[PDB]
Formats: structure tokens, C-alpha cells, sequence
């Protein structure tokens, strides 16, 4: 599923991401835009053999199991394929664990490089929220 911008904003808010760990809802929409372009089915391999999955590109080395990543930890205790569903519940629950770990949203390279320090609130403007 390719979410609309305001459509994904409403869903992330419904699942309690707005202001989660102090990160306003705009930070999460911006991150999804640049990690996956709002596409729940996005997958991208990394150099270390792991792969990033879903609308927030969660990694198979530590967080989910795709059965092909050596040293997998599956800390979110889910198959990575669950991160590609049209229902973002699984990606949201795992993202909550990631952002709580210690480095905050810096765990998302696209957020650090393209969202952090910008007008992230622009990513929810015009949305009926
Ligand atoms: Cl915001």
C-alpha cells in the first residue's frame, strides 16, 4: 500500500506516534517519506547482508527475522514480512521499541540526513488532524 501523506499522518497519530518519546508527528511522516516514500512494500538490502523493510525501513539485523541475515536478533519478535502489510500496526510497535533504545530517531539514517533540523511540521500541514 502506498499511503497518502495525510492518510499516513492520521494512522500514525491513531497508533500513538505523535509526540512519542518527544518526537512530533511531523518527524514520523518525514521519516516515512524519505525511508520508503510512504510505500508499505518497500524493501532495500544493506551492505552487511541485512535488509530494510516497510514504511519505516526496519532492519533485519536487529529487529525482525527474514531468515537470511546472519547474527539476526529479531528484537521485535516478528517476521520482517509483517512489516510490509497495509496495516502499519506491526511497523509502529517495532518503531516504538527502536526509538526508545537510546539514539532516538537517529536510528533512521534518512530522518537524520533529511528531516532532523528541518521544518518537519510542514509534513502534516493541510491535514485534517
Ligand atoms: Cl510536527
Amino acid at each position: 500500500k502506498v499511503f497518502g501523506r495525510c492518510e499516513l499522518a492520521a494512522a500514525m497519530k491513531r497508533h500513538g506516534l505523535d509526540n512519542y518519546r518527544g518526537y512530533s508527528l511531523g518527524n514520523w511522516v518525514c521519516a516515512a517519506k524519505f525511508e520508503s516514500n510512504f510505500n508499505t512494500q518497500a524493501t532495500n538490502r544493506n551492505t552487511d547482508g541485512s535488509t530494510d523493510y516497510g514504511i519505516l525501513q526496519i532492519n533485519s539485523r536487529w529487529w525482525c527475522n527474514d531468515g537470511r541475515t546472519p547474527g539476526s536478533r529479531n528484537l521485535c519478535n516478528i517476521p520482517c514480512s509483517a512489516l510490509l502489510s497495509s496495516d502499519i500496526t506491526a511497523s509502529v510497535n517495532c518503531a516504538k521499541k527502536i526509538v526508545s533504545d537510546g539514539n532516538g530517531m537517529n536510528a533512521w539514517v534518512a530522518w537524520r540526513n533529511r528531516c532532523k533540523g528541518t521544518d518537519v511540521q510542514a509534513w502534516i500541514r493541510g491535514c485534517r488532524l
